[PDB]
């Protein structure tokens, strides 16, 4: 349409900056099926989905994130708070400290 | 002596980085003595405490520290740690947090 992945990725940013999470998750996922792997797109759409309160949904799209590119230290704390929206202190802390002992 | 409480900071540094917490402490004492502000001495002593396994020496220092120079990431973090040694995981969270929001 739509042959650039970073396209896509780069209206969801735009979306995303204007609250409008709903719209920005759609071109996320317009931009991952071009190109699965593209981590900041895994990790943004967490983003949306954790702007919405949705923490489980934004938890598995970090762990994505997290998996193609390891030394994004924003994104394990993103994770923790993620885990920490649902009380789960023990799995926040664990992610803090990881996103803390990459800086800088 | 032994005027230059840089000199004393420097001398507390060397000794902790050998692992000799004790000296460490007594030169960084010195440092404070001359110049009770020194934000990077109470800060120093803190770790030094910290690495003995004191770690409600290593907070009220950490503390103090941090009163002197709020935008210390790093002592934040340590902070945290120091609650999360003791087992104070709400603590440890709220500084963390601090220390994430800091960066960069």
């Amino acid at each position: 349409p739509g042959n650039s992945a970073e396209a896509w990725y780069n209206l969801g940013n735009a979306y995303y900056k204007q609250g409008d999470y709903d719209e920005a998750i759609e071109y996320y996922q317009k931009a991952l099926e071009l190109y699965p792997n593209n981590a900041e797109a895994w990790y943004n759409l967490g983003n949306a989905y954790y702007k919405q309160g949705d923490y489980d949904e934004a938890i598995e799209y970090y762990q994505k994130a997290l998996e193609l590119y390891p030394n994004n230290a924003e994104a394990w704390y993103n994770l923790g708070n993620a885990y920490y929206k649902q009380g789960d202190y023990d799995e926040a802390i664990e992610y803090y400290q990881k996103a803390l002992e990459l800086y800088p």
